[PDB]
């Protein structure tokens, strides 16, 4: 009947014989083991080596497989995605469905994973009680057999499917057969922008419960006005035979101390004309001065739920961690424990570069640590319920969680075609209701989400109300249909900009500041997605945080996103490389658009992470005279693990430093008076830097962890002393093709046909491999290219405007090249025009002054045609012959920083290996820029001025021609790009121009000056 | 939902209609055991949604009902909101769980009395005059059932109508009910007689309570 | 698979292959007929004399009934309640369910009404367009076959269940 019914092409069948959803169970038979959360003899893992065979369709599966192991099958580890063992290709598509849109049907060619396990069951498990199997995650649908007999069927890839195996099992050896389908009608609700994989990718377990059992329990905590008193309310349900001797005890523990306890027989209050629930009981425990849970101090208690007889014989115990906290929206503000939150959030998919969508504790812990170390306090489960351990870890480490139903129908036209259809209400309801039933006792979950990108349909309204009715403790949000529909308690837009309206028809994205005050609007605004961190991105991040801090009802947002969804492939030599869309033969695909993370797949930070850390700081600073004002943004905790280190330096040379303990109340202020600083012995700019340091290790950070910093310019003494007059006078030599200048062991050559410096000599060793030429282009960033889908060739994108205007094609045309001998110098004057098909794009006018001290002063004045698209940069580039080990600069750093992403960078003297001056974005682009640089040192060379630079073994040309970072090859010398000016990188989104007007190079006329010398 | 012709005739002759979903779980213990269970939401939703989809163009239909005697479950709230979203032109009413829950736009009690309170635990039937002015209450009151017309009955009918006329927000009600549910049986001579519960060998039965 | 699935003991299955619900249709091919609400040639009634047999359970239904009229069956008027034709007793109960309260299960002794009809369809309906069958009320659940082939299943006693018969119909007797 299984092949005949085709349950995987019927949205009215989402399960068969599946048990009811419930909070995490372990069926402890000892209360102390429940209290301490130790392992339970009644909960076994079936994880490990299973048997697996791949088939192109369920019709290709032999009947013998149900009762006997296939000899051709392989032994594979479970949990796994079968794409990660190479049985078929993972597919990366964003919006467009990986299957033809013909609901409820899927392709007849539907990859089928046949899993099986031969395993033991002890006789004691079968002599009494109930033995069930739990599949925490099967993608996307499956039938289950046990000992050759059909058990049931399940859909929804991201929540546990449980089945009663009591009547199916024998003492001794037993065999499970699991037929997993890659595609089902469930897939229509699973159109997340991620790799499309399949298999048994989450834990498999066996759970033994007694016949008379705890079948459900809900924990609620309510508070008085000042949170000095709480009532813990615990509703407990049983299954089995009802009896007068039955009792439930809920006890609450803080460490080894029992704080409160209540005991009652079964039988709820009368609720209607037919009485009440005889199979339910509600316990109420008073708790004076509860320790409150927050992401700042994750105070937890332990609730133990004992099912027992009147005289104390235990039947079973369940338990959970309890966090006493209230979440409510009042007067337009989201309040936690009566205080308005500021969400420093990030979206986090479950992704591993080797294991695919299988999650392990180590990876989860690594993520949480990195998130907290970088000043995140919140996470969004984009876009499905997570591995169950995730919530336990967020409970214990302290992160706010948006728990989100596994519903996305992005690729439908229009987006709400299914979600407005009552025929799809049952499938949708189970994704929402079974999530709430599983996760409702986790304190870390503060907000429910109805899913993502599924338009706004009547089904959303129905399910919104269901949650509000079933769990009044948490707000419900949902972004679809314009982010402010009747199905959301919070205005939760994606990539709405700070000041700029994007007034799309029907679903406009208003400036977030504007959105709050639209006539009749009163709700809080928290972006469910913002600051798209794809490649070289997070330009404009500081603008969001300034607005968040200024506007009470702007309460933050969740960055998109945490980790690049790249996957490891191996080349012919067996060396690993990072792969994206299309690299597995998957087609259609959306290329690099799966890589939007603040960290690489292996959790190495992108440069943008530090910009997020700095903007998300919990301490704010002001300077007035000798006084630093420190303001705490903590809502609950005092600064009891913080000291302020301060340092004053003169152009990188340390002058004075000290330490002061921080003693700041939540939302409080502390004034720190700096000692009288000694006056500088020379010219230059004094800089004050402050860092907040955590002396002690925490659960989430090491001793000496830096949590916050800030810099200010102090006194400046401009240099008024002229350089010591030189005896020597540089000599000019003139040929038809060159102007050469010589001074001691130094020589400069200017090509009279090109008009550029073609060579320089130290001794008589050549310094250049390529001439020093103007550059007005950059290897395009992902933000420059501006595509969310591989098929789109968008004329509006920056890269396309540059290409169409001929910026990449423009050839320098020489207008002037003259040489004059001065009293103590040689002056070379040049002028070039860059034209494309008769149009003058740019004019560059330069002077090079070479004096007797060996310094070459370059003055550059550029004209940019007002009607050409604003250029990516205004600078010079050359390939140096030198390959040196180190780069030393006085400027902003140490990490990569761009004009609209430089707030985290500090001004100082930095020294790094050359390789650190390149950022290995998996899709190569312009990278490694450092701004506000007054001095750069590389080998024998020094450049001085006020410029931005990048320095690497890769030319802009190679970077723009190369699609993968592992395909890059170090070129002969060192490519140097020195920019007078450089365009913003943007990032408000990555599929439309996102660079703010103040960071575009639109001034028309540009001036910069550089001194090049040998040190 | 009735035979489709009923709505056509009510349109043309002129009667106001409460169109009601085919959902009643009276015999459950407690009454909301199914209607508060998410497993039964799909079956319940089709009884509501497919009614609205059929009858939403009939002018005679002025109010939707979520069914009767099924307590008050979270499934009622979901479906209440579904209707309000899909068809804002008609109020939604539902009596279960005490006649004034979050799943009803109209206080719609059954057999609430004019002056006399019946303060049952959980689901009290207040005096209708008193019900209207309970703290915070602002909704209209229309009894979905009153004046049980069983046998020699309708004593005190005038008392309802005096109150309906005096109180603006007491906007009437629906008598229980129109027609006796008696069935024709025939005796030895082939003479017809009116039969009720039990007269077909049906057991358990509730006798004349169908009339 | 019909007897094996027991769709009538599963609240997750309320229908199979049932068409979307909609307001009353008549598919007029003349605008003046639509305006005046006169009969439509495209809306036929199948009310009248049908064949009927009673069984104590669906397991008792002979497989031959799918493709051939039962000789022991009676000719009855439809629409009708079969209790009113004396096939079994109507039950009057108020609150207490007529069956043991054990959701989603019903008694094994489940009175089964086997209705059948032989009918002709005019030629032009076979060549073009979509032909559906509408059951305005069936109490309480039913499976449907057309020319021996299974069509679908429906619940809810008080709303129409509609099924596309286009791929099932043939020239002559159906
Ligand atoms: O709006 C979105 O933009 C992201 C683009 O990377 C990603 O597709 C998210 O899943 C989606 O919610
Ligand atoms: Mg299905
Ligand atoms: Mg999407
Ligand atoms: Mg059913
Ligand atoms: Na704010
Ligand atoms: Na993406
Ligand atoms: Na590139
Ligand atoms: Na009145
Ligand atoms: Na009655």
């Amino acid at each position: 009947v299984v092949l005949q019914r085709r349950d995987w092409e019927n949205p009215g069948v989402t399960q068969l014989n599946r048990l009811a959803a419930h909070p995490p169970f372990a069926s402890w038979r000892n209360s102390e083991e429940a209290r301490t959360d130790r392992p339970s003899q009644q909960l076994r893992s079936l994880n490990g080596e299973w048997r697996f065979a791949w088939f192109p369709a369920p019709e290709a599966v032999p009947e013998s497989w149900l009762e006997c192991d296939l000899p051709e099958a392989d032994t594979v580890v479970v949990p796994s995605n079968w794409q990660m063992h190479g049985y078929d290709a993972p597919i990366y598509t964003n919006v467009t469905y990986p299957i033809t849109v013909n609901p409820p049907f899927v392709p007849t060619e539907n990859p089928t994973g046949c899993y099986s396990l031969t395993f033991n069951v002890d006789e004691s498990w079968l002599q009494e009680g109930q033995t069930r199997i739990i599949f925490d995650g099967v993608n996307s649908a499956f039938h289950l057999w046990c000992n050759g007999r059909w058990v049931g069927y399940g859909q929804d890839s991201r929540l546990p499917s449980e089945f009663d195996l009591s009547a199916f099992l024998r003492a001794g050896e037993n065999r499970l057969a699991v037929m997993v389908l890659r595609w089902s009608d469930g897939s229509y609700l699973e159109d997340q922008d991620m790799w499309r994989m399949s298999g048994i990718f989450r834990d498999v377990s066996l759970l033994h419960k007694p016949t008379t059992q705890i079948s459900d329990f809900h924990v609620a905590t309510r508070f008085n006005d000042d949170f000095s008193r709480a009532v813990l309310e615990a509703e407990v349900q049983m299954c089995g035979e009802l009896r007068d001797y039955l009792r439930v005890t809920v006890s609450l523990w803080q460490g080894e101390t029992q704080v409160a306890s209540g005991t009652a027989p079964f039988g709820g209050e009368i609720i209607d004309e037919r009485g009440g629930y005889a199979d339910r009981v509600t316990l109420r425990l008073n708790v004076e001065n509860p320790k409150l849970w927050s992401a700042e101090i994750p105070n937890l208690y332990r609730a133990v739920v004992e099912l027992h007889t009147a005289d104390g014989t235990l039947i079973e115990a369940e338990a959970c961690d309890v966090g006493f906290r209230e979440v409510r929206i009042e007067n337009g503000l989201l309040l936690l424990n009566g205080k308005p939150l500021l969400i420093r959030g990030v979206n986090r998919h479950e992704h591993h570069p080797l294991h695919g969508q299988v999650m392990d504790e180590q990876t989860m812990v690594q993520d949480i640590l990195l998130m907290k170390q970088n000043n995140f306090n919140a996470v969004r489960c984009s876009h499905y319920p997570n591995h169950p351990l995730w919530y336990t870890l967020c409970d214990r480490y302290g992160l706010y969680v948006v728990d989100e139903a596994n519903i996305e129908t992005h690729g439908m036209v229009p987006m709400n075609r299914l979600t407005d259809d009552p025929r799809w209400l049952p499938a949708m309801s189970e994704r929402v209701t079974r999530m709430v039933q599983r996760d409702r006792n986790h304190p870390s979950v503060i907000i429910w989400s109805l899913g993502t990108e599924s338009g706004h349909g009547a089904n959303h309204d129905a399910l919104y109300r269901w949650i509000k009715s079933v769990d009044p403790s948490r707000p419900v949000q949902y972004e679809g249909g314009g982010a402010d529909t009747t199905a959301t308690d919070i205005i939760c837009p994606m990539y709405a900009r700070v000041d700029e309206d994007q007034p799309f028809p029907a679903v406009p994205k208003w400036s977030i500041k504007k959105w709050l005050s639209l006539p009749g609007e009163t709700r809080p605004l928290i972006l469910c997605e913002y600051a798209h961190a794809m490649g070289n991105s997070l330009g404009g991040f500081a603008k969001y945080w300034q607005a968040f801090r200024q506007y009470p009802r702007l309460q933050g947002g969740f960055v998109w996103d945490w980790v690049d969804q790249s996957l490891i492939k191996y080349d012919e030599n067996g060396n690993p490389w990072s792969a994206y869309g299309g690299d597995f033969g998957d087609t259609p695909n959306d290329r690099q658009f799966c890589m939007n993370g603040l960290v690489f797949a292996d959790r190495t930070p992108h440069p943008a992470l530090t910009e997020a850390k700095h903007q998300q700081q919990f301490f704010q600073f002001r300077l007035s005279g000798q006084t630093i004002e420190v303001t705490s943004e903590y809502l609950f905790r005092h600064s009891d693990n913080e000291l302020l280190h301060w340092m004053v330096a003169l152009d990188g040379k340390p002058l004075a430093s000290g330490e002061v303990p921080l003693d700041v109340a939540p939302q409080g202020k502390q004034l720190i008076e700096l000692p009288e600083l000694p006056q500088p012995e020379s010219a230059g700019q004094l800089w004050l830097t402050v860092r907040v340091v955590q002396p002690n290790a925490t659960a989430w950070s090491e001793a000496g962890h830096i949590s916050a910093w800030q810099q200010w310019r102090l006194a400046e003494n401009l240099s008024v002393t002229l350089p010591a007059a030189s005896h020597a006078i540089p000599h000019l030599t003139t040929s038809e093709m060159d102007f050469c200048i010589e001074l001691g062991n130094k020589r400069w050559q200017f090509n009279r046909q090109s008009g550029f410096l073609s060579q320089m000599w130290i001794g008589d060793k050549k310094q250049l491999l390529t001439p020093l030429r103007d550059q007005f282009t950059r290897a395009p960033l992902d933000n420059d290219i501006g595509v969310s889908e591989a098929t789109r060739i968008d004329p509006n994108a920056w890269v396309e405007r540059w290409k169409a205007a001929g910026h990449y094609q423009a050839e320098a045309a020489l207008l002037q090249c003259t040489a004059d001998t001065l009293a103590d110098a040689v002056l070379i004057t040049t002028a070039h025009a860059w034209q494309h098909q008769g149009k003058t794009l740019f004019i560059s006018r330069k002077t090079y002054r070479i004096d007797g001290s060996g310094q070459m002063a370059i003055t550059v004045d550029v004209e940019v045609a007002s009607d050409t698209p604003h250029p990516a940069r205004i600078g010079l580039n050359c390939q140096l012959a030198q390959v040196a080990e180190r780069v030393n600069w006085l400027g902003l750093g140490p990490q990569e920083n761009y004009p609209d992403r430089l707030t985290a960078a500090c001004f100082d003297r930095w020294d790094l290996p050359l390789s650190d001056m390149y950022t290995p974005y998996v899709f190569p682009s312009e990278n490694g820029l450092r701004c506000g640089t007054r001095e750069l040192n590389y080998g024998p060379h020094q450049w001085r001025g006020d410029f931005q630079f990048n320095i690497s073994r890769y030319s802009q040309q190679q970077l723009m021609e190369t699609s993968h970072r592992h395909l890059l090859h170090a070129e002969e010398g060192t490519w140097l790009n020195i920019d007078g000016f450089h365009m913003g990188i943007g990032g408000d989104d990555s599929w439309s121009p996102s660079v703010s007007a103040e960071f575009q190079l639109s001034a028309g006329r540009y001036h910069y000056q550089l001194v090049w010398c040998q040190k």
